[PDB]
């Protein structure tokens, strides 16, 4: 029962946000950060919750405000995250992910381990966000729990960077690193087939070009965001890459034959970290991941 | 010799400031917040410091990549920094002040306690700054301690709140408390006396007339700087106010006769923290001080 889940997310998100709206706004304090608000949903029913065809849950809400904050930051009106998320069905995918009906907000879950992780990553993320404005992290919206019988299931609602909205004609998940690094065959198969790195490398040989305008934006704020995660110890996220061919919100580039490109961007999987790996080893997959799509996967 | 520290002083900021505006610009990251650096100053010299007057010392600069990012939000540009506090005597006055000749900066001596715990207070202010823009607590351009022979003086450089450039025809140094808050008439004679709250009371029953427009922004900021202070548990802080009236920074204000006004105000004394006192009492000041100031000392 999946349906289960997805009812649960459902309910608590419309609970708690909803909660929220009413409060009246105040600025984030540090002490925001590490709050952990729990509202408890029998199937019987309460004064507070109403009853549904689920089984009993707890929904956890992590950090509230601090992500009321992050979504108004980042464009999210609480009506529209409420209305997408929590009144229209959810699409499942085949680490667990499901969509909004409206292709704009993907759900992951994460380990405890990684949940855990994000709440101290909160204060270095709010100073990255309010320092470098175009940068490529995740946008995180929110951290939630759904408490079953015995497990917890915990998800991170975040932001889709390939909305069916505009057609992908490639995909591609890139690292830097090369061992395995091309897509199963199984995958390969699939219409939209999400290439990995060895796979671009003979694909696009003559790579993606860039003006020498928007190949510096890039250089510039990945540096900054390979700063960022280093700083924090976190390895084996990728570069997400999607292109669009010609015949509004992405980067212009040349092919290598020379069409009219649009490439849309940004990194993912950024939750484990290392606070055994040597002292040095994050910094050498952020030097190498930025030397990688700073010259081999985009060039002037 | 008061001497043998201004030297000290100014010869180490130079040094400071001087070698990072060599080293390329970076963000913020929290790692940087706790980080403290030293240089030593041989009164013979050294290859990287020049000889002096003065004795050996140690220089300490603390915190000093956040320092700079604060400056810069600040407006401080690094030549006139270092202009104004390095390349001019510093004036003394009679915790232990100084004043650049400019009187566009002051510095002051805190306790060892009191600076650990600004430290600590760098991310909250980070915060605070990159939300509220228009906040009264005190503009932080530095943190530095210079070791004499066994004790060390501890300096936060901050900005001015009452220059010399605007004529001051009244002083007031507020918290909304009662007890002693009234001027020593030792200071009482000067001719520029910073009254205290009694002294506010009763030379100016009938307050401070802001408009509907500008008496918004101070009730709406000052709970904001209040909910700050309270979050971090500090104490003891005044509101200065000095007043000039006519016949461009600050305020306007009409007074209970009716002349119209120009109000300069600022938060200061805020580190003095207590993370014996009750839970709840830290917030009593806070609020006590707002409901103060934005009721008995500016009115609509
Ligand atoms: N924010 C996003 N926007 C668009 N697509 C995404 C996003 N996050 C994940 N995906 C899709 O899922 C894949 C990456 O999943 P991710 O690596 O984040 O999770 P995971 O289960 O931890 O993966 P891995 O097993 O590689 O560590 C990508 O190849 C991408 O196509
Ligand atoms: N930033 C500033 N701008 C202008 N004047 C200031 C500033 N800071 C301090 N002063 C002057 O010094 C006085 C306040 O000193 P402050 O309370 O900050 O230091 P202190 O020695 O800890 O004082 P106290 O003994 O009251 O705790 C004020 O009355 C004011 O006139
Ligand atoms: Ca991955
Ligand atoms: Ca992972
Ligand atoms: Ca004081
Ligand atoms: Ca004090």
């Amino acid at each position: 029962t999946s349906s289960a889940l997805k009812g649960a997310i459902q309910l608590g998100i419309t609970h708690s946000v909803g909660s929220l709206s009413q409060k009246p706004e105040r600025d984030v304090l540090m002490q925001d950060f590490e709050v952990v608000e729990s509202i408890f949903f029998p199937s019987q029913g309460s004064s507070s919750t109403p009853g549904h065809h689920h089984g009993d849950f707890k929904f956890k809400t992590y950090a509230p405000i601090a992500f009321r904050y992050f979504r108004e930051m980042f464009g999210i009106r609480p009506d529209d995250y409420l209305y997408s998320l929590c009144n229209e069905p959810l699409i499942e995918l085949s680490s667990l992910f499901y969509v909004s009906s409206d292709d704009e907000f993907i759900i992951k879950t994460v380990q405890h381990k990684e949940a855990e992780f994000l709440q101290t990553l909160l204060p270095g993320y709010f100073m990255n966000l309010n320092q470098n404005m175009r940068t490529l992290l995740p946008k995180f919206y929110g951290l939630y729990c759904v408490q079953a019988d015995g497990k917890n299931i915990r998800i991170v609602v975040m932001n889709n960077l390939l909305p069916r909205a505009v057609p992908m004609h490639l995909k591609f998940n890139l690292k830097g690193s090369t061992y395995k690094r091309r897509a199963s065959p199984k995958e390969r198969s699939k219409g939209v087939p999400t290439y990995k790195d060895l796979d671009f490398m003979q694909d696009m040989p003559e790579g993606i070009l860039l003006e020498n305008d928007h190949y510096t934006a890039l250089s510039r704020t990945m540096q900054r965001d390979c700063r960022v995660l280093q700083s924090f110890k976190i390895m084996d996220y990728s570069l997400l890459v999607g292109i669009h061919i010609l015949h509004m919100g992405g980067i212009p580039a040349f092919n290598s034959k020379g069409e009219r490109l649009l490439v849309f961007i940004g990194i993912i999987d950024i939750l484990q970290s290392y606070r055994t790996v040597s002292v040095h080893r994050p910094s050498f997959y952020a030097d190498r991941f930025q030397k990688f799509m700073c010259s081999t996967v985009f060039r002037k």
